[PDB]
């Protein structure tokens, strides 16, 4: 269903 | 900035 893997681009939000 | 690296879990919306 939909497209890809999972919801987002990576993991959590941001960097650090 | 924030926590983590990226946004989400994964990659795209869904899977497949």
């Amino acid at each position: 269903v939909g497209a890809x893997a999972x919801v987002x681009w990576x993991w959590x939000w941001x960097w650090x």
